[PDB]
RNA sequence: ACUUUGCUCGUUCCCGUUAUGGGAAAAAUUUUGGAAGGUCUUGGUAGGAACGGGUGGAUCUUAUAAUUUUUGAUUUAU
């Protein structure tokens, strides 16, 4: 926080100032390429005999 | 159901009589509604009503199931 990007004088921009930065977990999900759906929806027609 | 008729019973009063009948009505009792008064409690005490619009904001319907939020690509799959 040395310079001020923001319109304000910089008694007001150190008013402002955040949180410390956010730590680091790893992630539970599925990474961005790896989301779908169910893919192999099988068919419908075997249902139709039986 | 309405109208007339005598008989039987009946809440209360009177009479013919206390077998029973005739007449009157809640005027005694209760429940329901309202007025007034008493007692106890609980809350308020500076705004309120009526009218009004090229007035703000909420909610609802329709554009709107077509890439930026709600009409499916995060059950990890074959």
């Amino acid at each position: 926080m040395n310079y001020n990007l923001s319109k304000y004088p910089d008694d007001v921009s150190r008013l402002f100032k955040p949180r410390p930065p956010l730590s680091y977990k790893r992630p539970t999900d599925y990474p961005y390429a790896k989301r779908q759906t169910n893919p192999n929806i099988t068919g419908v027609a075997n249902l139709l005999s039986t």
